[PDB]
């Protein structure tokens, strides 16, 4: 069958470490006084979470409550660990408190408060420098939790809250957060479609932090050639066919090949042949104010098929794109 991979940095961090650091099933859960959070206004309703602007009313100071949906008891205990393994790390979103909430009886999430500008409204207005500015602020909060034995496996422009104003940058939803642990089979059931990496869509389990390094080159090219998305595939299946049609058939036949993997029949009628489109093609009198040969050489070693032949987060953060910055 498939041929097994390993991710090529932070390998055995989390064999090293204690149980109690993995093992989040295993987890006791501190709570606090839901009397301290006053709701607001619902900022938003999820497909697992409903998310409320929210007033801790000893400090006066104002949160973000996240009510968890019944889902899976497991699910929930993963997204309270990781969010405390991660307390502190570079623009990771900081988890306050932890309550019982009395209407739903499932645990809300008490987060700090970033003053986000809708990233529609903000993806139209950034300027080169911005894109190298915010991209090396997600690249800082990658970088930890990769290094922790964490793999997001949510990144997006919604999973990335910016106060543009202050220019802060804070990487939220944890709550498809995985440990990396080397040889284990995951579900290729995360993300969102058109940041989801070519590895989740020929149905490869044994993936890793690479994973998150994929959909933030989704996001890069989306920004910098103003197309958004950037690959708009209209389901899991023509999501391969729009990422086919830029990086060519071919590395995906040999992709396929090296990891011994058997793509779905259903892809032979709909897949095609296509060649390698070179970057200066997505290139217009739109968008070449935000191009530049360092922008293209980066997108580059983000978007490849092979999950092990692309840049690491620490490596991407040494590009030459970042250093303007
Ligand atoms: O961790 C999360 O899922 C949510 C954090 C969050 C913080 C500020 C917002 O405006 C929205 C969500």
């Amino acid at each position: 069958g498939p041929v097994p991979s390993r991710a090529r940095v932070y390998t055995d961090v989390n064999t090293h470490r204690p149980s109690e650091y993995w093992d989040y099933e295993s987890h006791v859960v501190e709570w606090g006084n839901q009397d301290d959070y006053q709701l607001v206004r619902k900022l938003g309703r999820g497909k697992y979470s409903e998310v409320f602007e929210a007033i801790n009313i000893t400090n006066n100071e104002k949160v973000v409550v996240k009510i968890l949906k019944p889902v899976a008891a497991a699910k929930i205990k993963r997204e309270i660990k990781i969010l405390e393994n991660l307390r502190g790390g570079p623009n990771i979103i900081t988890l306050a408190d932890i309550v019982k909430d009395p209407v739903s009886r499932t645990p809300a999430l008490v987060f700090e408060h970033v003053n986000n500008t809708d990233f529609k409204q903000l993806y139209q207005t950034l300027t080169d420098y911005d894109i190298r500015f915010y991209m090396y602020e997600i690249l800082k909060a990658l970088d930890y939790c990769h290094s922790m034995g964490i793999m997001h496996r949510d990144v997006k422009p919604h999973n990335v809250m910016i106060d543009h104003e202050h220019r802060k940058l804070r990487l939220i939803d944890w709550g498809l957060a995985e440990f990396y642990h080397p040889g284990q089979e995951y579900n290729v059931r995360v993300a969102s479609r058109y940041f989801k990496g070519p590895e989740l869509l020929v149905d490869y389990q044994m993936y890793d932090y690479s994973l998150d390094m994929w959909s933030l080159g989704c996001m890069l090219a989306s920004m910098i050639f103003r197309k958004e998305p950037f690959f708009h595939g209209h389901d899991n299946y023509d999501q391969l066919v729009r990422i086919a049609k830029v990086l060519g058939t071919e590395d995906l036949y040999d992709y396929i090949d090296k990891y011994n993997i058997e793509l779905d029949p259903r892809f032979n009628d709909i897949l095609g042949r296509h060649s390698r489109k070179r970057w200066e093609r997505f290139v217009h009198s739109e968008n070449q104010h935000l191009v530049s040969p360092e922008a293209l050489d980066f997108l580059d070693k983000l978007l490849r098929y092979d999950h092990q032949s692309r840049l690491t987060a620490r490596e991407a953060m040494e590009h030459p794109y970042f250093y303007t910055v």
